[PDB]
């Protein structure tokens, strides 16, 4: 409705204030298709941090209606957004849903590039070796001892990268060391990544949510994501946040008049590429107070 262009408006006004590649072009077919599912259920506008002097921007979208499970996957492929290519990663979707009870699934997009990432939520935890029979990248299995040394063994949400050919797993907080700084900050520098500040340990014993990363491509685990919740802009620790990301936390838009964030903070080799932090404004106001 006005909902749609709503959202539209605001992800063009956010690229354009915040310094981020877009094309209008992939907006509109994006919208074309999905427009409805962001209106219609939670939904978030990210920024991130991942070249120093502009903030990329991503939309993304996350469907817990029972009815519509599978129509984003099928929808995305119908519409051309998502065209498979024999890549390793364009079998495990399929692989997925034959294999678990999903319970949520999203979308992510990028405002340049288009469609980025789909979700897949189980439903319930699993052991992460019952994932091991997918056509996951072999760094999966050959850090099954890691996994479970660090208790990253209860598995319950894949993220599919059409854009890198990686996989995110999602990893429950099961194990008392979860609300432990120590376990944060030795996990880090098992994987040899890069450290974290003592504010930051200090919040992570919150737990969140841990998403690892793996790659097609590299026998390595490639990056790590640490997820905490935020329920306004005031809550949100701003010294945490370059000038850029603390404008976007004031100044996101939103439906409500004080929305929640999820911040992301994303780890990878110590003096390489992939240590950065995401900005996810509720633009609803549904998806943090749950
Ligand atoms: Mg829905
Ligand atoms: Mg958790």
């Amino acid at each position: 409705m006005n909902d749609v262009n709503r959202i539209r408006t605001d992800i063009i006004n956010v690229a354009k204030t915040f310094g981020a590649e877009y094309s209008e072009k992939v907006l509109d077919e994006v919208f074309q298709v999905f427009g409805e599912q962001f209106a219609d259920n939670s939904f978030m506008i990210r920024t991130s941090n991942k070249q120093p002097d502009k903030l990329g921007c991503y939309f993304r979208y996350h469907e817990e209606d029972e009815s519509q499970l599978g129509l984003a996957w099928d929808i995305a492929r119908k519409s051309g957004l998502l065209s498979d290519q024999g890549r390793p990663v364009d079998q495990l979707i399929p692989e997925i849903c034959e294999t678990f009870p999903i319970m949520a699934d999203g979308v992510d997009f990028d405002v340049k590039h288009g469609l980025a990432k789909i979700w897949q939520s189980i439903k319930g935890v699993v052991p992460v070796q019952d994932a091991f029979k997918l056509s996951l990248p072999a760094s999966v299995t050959t850090h099954s001892d890691f996994l479970k040394n660090h208790h990253l063994d209860a598995l319950y949400a894949f993220g599919i990268d059409y854009h890198h050919s990686s996989v995110n797993l999602y990893f429950d907080t099961y194990h008392p060391k979860h609300h432990t700084s120590e376990y944060y900050k030795n996990l880090l520098q098992d994987l040899q990544f890069q450290p974290p500040s003592d504010e930051l340990l200090e919040l992570l014993t919150n737990n969140g949510e841990i998403a690892l990363t793996f790659n097609f491509a590299s026998p390595r685990i490639e990056r790590l994501c640490f997820y905490l919740p935020f329920l306004n802009r005031e809550a949100v620790p701003q010294n945490l946040l370059n000038p850029l990301l603390k404008k976007y936390i004031n100044e996101a838009p939103a439906l409500v008049d004080n929305p929640g964030f999820i911040l992301g903070w994303s780890f990878g080799p110590q003096g390489g590429k992939g240590t950065y932090t995401k900005v996810d404004v509720d633009y609803h106001g549904r998806t943090v107070p749950l």
